[PDB]
């Protein structure tokens, strides 16, 4: 199971790790993807998770979008976890670089409450443009289920832990 995590709260854990490497090691029930409404896994966590599945996640996502249309910002969908997890919960946090409403970050994290345990990135952080310190704050104030956060960037991991209230 999950190892080397620092406990932030009763249910939120954090580790400086590559989420793809964590997923291959643990093979959790749910790995969260930092998705966009079109499930186009181009960069950041999405591009990295997709590449680890040999593009199977993108082929599956294209079929999902053809059948159901795009997701909403703040929404999610459960698809296969392929070689990384039992399932992948594709969650759409607001992308500030696309002018999306940062207020939707709480709705995005609420999707985690439908799963007892998850391996996840900080939503809307990285290329999504939001402040990761604010994303961690929304995470601990919204998620009630067991969330194991993987933070790729070492300097950011240290800043998140050191500034955690």
């Amino acid at each position: 199971s999950f190892s080397g995590y620092l406990k932030l709260t009763d249910n939120v854990y954090i580790k400086n790790a590559d989420i793809v490497e964590e997923a291959k090691k643990v093979k959790p029930t749910v790995v969260v993807n930092a998705a966009n409404v079109y499930l186009k896994h181009g960069g950041g966590v999405a591009g990295a998770l997709n590449k680890a599945t040999n593009n199977a996640m993108q082929v599956e996502s294209d079929d999902y979008i053809a059948t159901n249309g795009p997701l909403k910002v703040g929404g999610s969908c459960v698809l296969s976890g392929h070689n990384l997890a039992k399932h992948c919960l594709h969650v759409v946090g607001p992308n500030v670089n696309k002018g999306e409403d940062i207020q939707l970050l709480k709705s995005a994290y609420e999707n985690f409450n439908q799963h007892e345990v998850l391996l996840a990135p900080l939503l809307s952080a990285g290329i999504f443009g939001a402040d990761p310190i604010h994303s961690l704050r929304v995470c601990v104030d919204t998620v009630r289920t067991n969330v194991y956060l993987a933070v790729f960037d070492k300097n950011l991991y240290d800043k998140l832990v050191s500034s955690f209230l």
